[PDB]
């Protein structure tokens, strides 16, 4: 009871659970929450990517808001070289997924004075004209700002606020022309080139999937990516458009809808139904809606995804100060812990890994915090609530999964080992949020990579030949999981583990739960 | 959701659960609570015993407060003839247990005027001398009453109350002699022969196990009884004395301690620890302690037995009016239902089946009420509480049992089929109080009879030869349970059931839970 | 914590609450559940009625199924003489209500051989003709039975069951004529004169309010009765008919609807809405619907009445054996306790007080059991649930009432003293089920009598002249309650009590809650 916050785990009230949280109670070795890292100049070499995997990276995110297809194909090649450098030891091999994050309907400014490093000073109170004349697309300065959204004058009015560069620069429309705006700088600062622009409260009519997004999604299918993070999803038809673009060839690629505007929050239920998962894309979200309301949208979305059993990712500025510093702020440590306590399946790093000075430290910090927070979850009430908000069904696979999770709590198992082809049987267990790590054994490499979207799934890729007798092949895969758990420090000989298997080969036959000692 | 009170089952508060109880919601066919019937002149013929089994009798109770060993051996012979008359169809055969109920430390009066039918009228206010002179042991009348407790004057004082015949006649000691008492009749009535006497508040020093109880317990071992109901257990050493008398030859006979005095209630925890189960023996209990407090002692004992996972029986006057009438009173219908809602594993009939005019109707009524009450249990909160008050242990059999019960709730299974040698694996499931009936398949006849002590266990005695391959023998026994469930109307082809089995032959290896459709 | 089951009261689970119930934990002196006694030959003398009030009788029930208006007027006169014999001490005076119970749509048989004591033996298997020919209304025998329901042949068919005398005699229709039936005796026995007949499953078309019921309701208004118990209410329009008959002169008389048939249970919600309260009339109910389902209907109705804040009475055969015996059966003790644990505001005695040999003992037993059961209620969960199923409203009187109940739990108050004119402010407190007795001080005699319908209200009738300053008159009434509580052993000097008063004279102004020490 001294380890894994087990004294707090036994409290019969949430208040007593909080009172019992102990900084001297060590967590288990397993870290359940997936870590997604944005790849960029600080992290795209093979040598660095090997250290990133060792530090805890589970998913490499390619941001298609920047870079060419040649640049992204080279990043994907380096991710695969680094990942496969560990393949010779299947017991320790960690699958690594590749995620394509779309540019989507962004608004960007032009180049300052023709240079990429040049910057201009916008002073509070000063006038700033917004133009759509392409003659100034590379001649932006303190007096005139070009932007690429050709219909901007139709969606804003006098008094409208315009935010630039992560909402740090604020402008207010004072005069509106047919194809230009005259604004006053409210919050000033230094303006650089190609910065993001947000129009809160405006009904921006850019397509959810542009011609560029189509080329990028099709490139993703050609490159065999595991998932797409679709930017600025506002409604179910936007998700259906992405699904249509991926088509038959991309039918197994997971679609994660990014919620980053008010409409996405309002139409969340229909977006969730149509998507494979959700990303709480807090950067844009916190500019589109008041920054003080983002925690409400985050908790609502994580709650509804946990209720639906679909993966949810918490993203953006989680450890922001680590772009320049080797340790995070206290707010950043708290943010990562609370995202895990809320129920996030995955947490993400953006600039911290893409361009920062301490990418490895940032990955290691998310690993350390997530593991501490996982032990601090009040599983007593969470499991009780997940069970009650779960329908009574004649699905034998769901009854086996909940039976396995209940049994894992009763014996404080070292793991729940699950044999899975498509990943579904392992996802069914993860939906009940066990404390024990879920070792999902599969022979399907894509299933192993995609498993990282779910809290607690440790996918392991079995490379052994298939045994002719089904029972012997099941035993071989279960033995492979026992070896993985022992090697990774999850459990040891004599400990008790839960094992889930099916009665015949193929998908959808998981019906057997065994409680067995580790050999 | 219309059947088995499933609408009330889904309520998230106990008050809403009560509001949703529906008289038009039909229960399932299975009736989980064991029915124990006292055998006597109204029910000891083979023909009547066959009808008693068909009506729902699971255990035949032999009351050793009356009758000779020859009389009881003939009753046991008739119970076995009636039970085995159904053995030719194992699918429908219902095992029937034999219970020996000890006389224990009773106090009895003598014979009125030398006759067994003669009665005298005791009027309120009249004087009545209690004598210990054996010259009057067959000459009791309205002036002098002989009783067999030779030390009565040492344990009572002036003012002491003495109750006679189910506490219906009340006397108060007015004068005390060296070996006689002079009393005043408080509550009068007609006094018959050999009536029971209770001395509430007196420290009666009769032995827990008398020379007669020793002969009777040894006779029970010779007759192969399944369980003993030990009268007036006051402390753990009394249980150890019964255990010593049964000895090595009777080591598998279950000891149920009867709690019927204040000391038994005060020292309940130590009695429960030493016993195999408990009987709330309300007749004597309600005379030894104030009648208005019996429900407190009943609820406390049923609560502590459910918490400990030991069988508890509710007994005496449950359907008392049915000794003379074909329908029970409203209080009697309520009593049986509330004993089941409290958590009683078994309910009992005494005079209703032993000497009454409607034994079959009384058995049928307990069956009907118990089945209605079983559907009305608030399993949502009961299961949650049983799980929380259950220790985390490395016992794989307990983790499998709780996993099976959780899975049975998730798919509203038709049954939990359990293969068991000693009965333990089935008892482990019953302790979690599933709504689904537990079909316990065994080849051990004593295990099949003793299983009736636990709520929800339907023991079935497999008579098929053992198959040489363990897997084929397991499959044969599971198929036998599928046939029993279909034949008895518990489930049908295509329904989902939970199946619990072990990994090797023998006791203590239950570790596999399967969710399978009925063939 | 040793008294009033306070150790069990602190348990955080219902199972641990049961485990902690202690037969040695004394209850408080106050007994909260009202006791309603049916008056008859055993209890209608002034001398006996004085002993009945001293024993615990709170409401005298007049059964209009028997007796003339002259007989009932004399009973009411004797009840009032006995009640007012204690009026000279207002501190100890216990108000006593008068309830009129209607005959309603009953079916009765004729006289056997012209005598009231004559009986015939109906043997199982024998034929019995049911006639409607008035020539045989006083010539009933083993061959022919007259009954007063002229349309019986239109509502029954071949195979229909007919029950006679508390459902003890059962007949099955074998042949149906135009105005007679030929039946076979299923359950035989001795048939007397003018016995009640039930036709389960038949749509009996007798009026809810007959010409006799109209005369009886109008007589009730003339006699100043406090409440009416309306027999066989099946729908809301039946309640509206009773309300119309009582009219303007009887507008303050409470209407308690008796639920005693399947239609009454099915249309319960509309009946409850239209009524002032409900009676679970178990005698007829347990013949109209299967006896094994009555506990479901009882728990459903008590649950819905507690949820609605309307009084509910549990009635019939609660202590039935005490008609002939001085002590009840164990099922009867359990029935009374479980009715109180279920949430019944009142419990009732019928034959036990009307014609039995031990009326005073029966009243005393209900008092003793109810007080023990009141301490055993799990107030921790009950109060939590009542609060959650209570709407947020701008009614200041409801906020004051719930605040007072919360404060009473916090300081384990000796009482909640409430000043009330119409009774409403005291009813508002009782609806939250505090453990503390509610001392309702009123100057309205009818309000004092009607208060007995609600659990926990101890009405006290203030006879002091009104003080000219409102604050001094409030203080006088609060001091009167302090004197009542001290005299009746509810609390003593220095204890803490809760006091609820209003800001101005009149009804509907209760808004002040004070926590004060007893002077
Ligand atoms: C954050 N949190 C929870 C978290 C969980 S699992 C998701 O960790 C389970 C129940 C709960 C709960 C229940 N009640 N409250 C309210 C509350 C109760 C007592 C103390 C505090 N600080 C809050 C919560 O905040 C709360
Ligand atoms: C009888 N009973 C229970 C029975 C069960 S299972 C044993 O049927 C589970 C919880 C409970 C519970 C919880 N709270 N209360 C108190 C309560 C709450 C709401 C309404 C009422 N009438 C009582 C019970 O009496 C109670
Ligand atoms: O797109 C994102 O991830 C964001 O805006 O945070
Ligand atoms: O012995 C018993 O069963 C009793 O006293 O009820
Ligand atoms: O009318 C009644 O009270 C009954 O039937 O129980
Ligand atoms: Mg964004
Ligand atoms: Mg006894
Ligand atoms: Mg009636
Ligand atoms: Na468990
Ligand atoms: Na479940
Ligand atoms: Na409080």
């Amino acid at each position: 009871i001294q380890t894994q916050q087990l004294h707090a785990a036994m409290a019969d009230t949430f208040l007593e659970h909080m009172c019992r949280l102990d900084i001297d109670s060590p967590p288990i070795t397993a870290r359940n929450t997936g870590i997604i890292c944005t790849i960029g100049p600080a992290s795209r070499s093979v040598e660095t990517l090997k250290e990133m995997i060792k530090s805890g990276m589970n998913v490499a995110r390619l941001n298609f808001s920047h870079g060419t297809h040649e640049y992204h194909a080279e990043t994907i090649k380096n991710v695969r070289t680094a990942t496969e450098s560990f393949a010779s030891d299947p017991i320790l091999y960690r699958p690594v997924a590749v995620a394509l994050d779309t540019k989507g309907p962004e608004i960007r400014t032009g180049l300052i004075k023709g240079s990429g490093t040049a910057e201009v000073e916008l002073k509070k109170g000063a006038t700033l004209k917004i133009t759509l004349d392409n003659a100034y697309m590379e001649k932006c300065d303190e007096n005139i700002l070009w932007l690429d959204y050709k219909n901007i004058c139709k969606v804003v009015e006098v008094g409208s606020k315009i935010y630039v560069d992560d909402g740090l620069i604020s402008l207010q429309v004072k005069q509106k022309g047919a194809d230009f705006l005259v604004t006053e700088v409210e919050n000033g600062g230094s303006l650089g080139s190609k910065k993001g622009v947000n129009l809160p409260g405006a009904a921006v009519d850019l397509p959810a999937v542009s011609e560029k997004d189509i080329q990028d999604l099709k490139f993703g299918v050609e490159q065999d990516v595991d998932m797409v993070f679709a930017s600025f999803i506002r409604k179910a038809s936007d998700v259906h458009e992405v699904r249509k673009v991926l088509g038959e060839k991309g039918k197994n690629i997971k679609i994660i809808s990014k919620i980053e505007n008010h409409e996405g929050v309002r139409r969340f239920d229909e977006i969730l139904e149509a998507s494979d998962g959700i990303m709480v894309a807090r950067g844009d979200l916190g500019i589109e809606i008041p920054a003080e309301k983002v925690f409400l949208a985050q908790k609502m979305m994580i709650g509804r995804c946990n209720r639906a059993g679909k993966p949810v990712i918490c993203a953006t500025q989680m450890l922001e100060s680590m772009i320049k510093k080797p340790r995070p702020t206290r707010a950043e440590g708290s943010d990562v812990a609370n995202a895990v306590l809320d129920g996030a399946d995955c947490i993400m790093l953006s600039g911290e890994t893409a361009k920062g000075d301490y990418p490895l430290e940032a990955v290691r910090m998310q690993h350390l915090i997530a593991r501490e927070a996982e032990a601090a979850i009040y599983h007593l009430q969470l499991f009780e609530e997940l069970r009650r908000l779960a329908p009574i069904t004649s699905d034998p696979t769901e009854a086996t999964a909940v039976g396995a999770v209940e049994a894992s709590f009763k014996c404080c198992s070292g793991a729940i080992i699950v044999l899975t082809k498509s990943g579904r049987s392992a996802h069914q267990v993860a939906r009940y949020r066990p404390r024990a790590p879920i070792i999902a054994v599969t022979r399907n490499p894509q299933t192993a990579r995609q498993a990282h979207l779910y809290r607690g799934i440790f996918p392991v890729l079995c490379k052994d030949p298939v045994q002719e007798a089904w029972a012997e092949d099941v035993d071989l895969r279960v033995n492979f999981a026992m070896n993985v758990g022992k090697a990774r420090g999850f459990f040891k000989k004599g400990d008790v583990v839960i094992v889930l298997t099916g009665w015949r080969p193929g998908s959808g036959f998981t019906n057997t739960m065994r409680v067995v000692p580790v050999p």
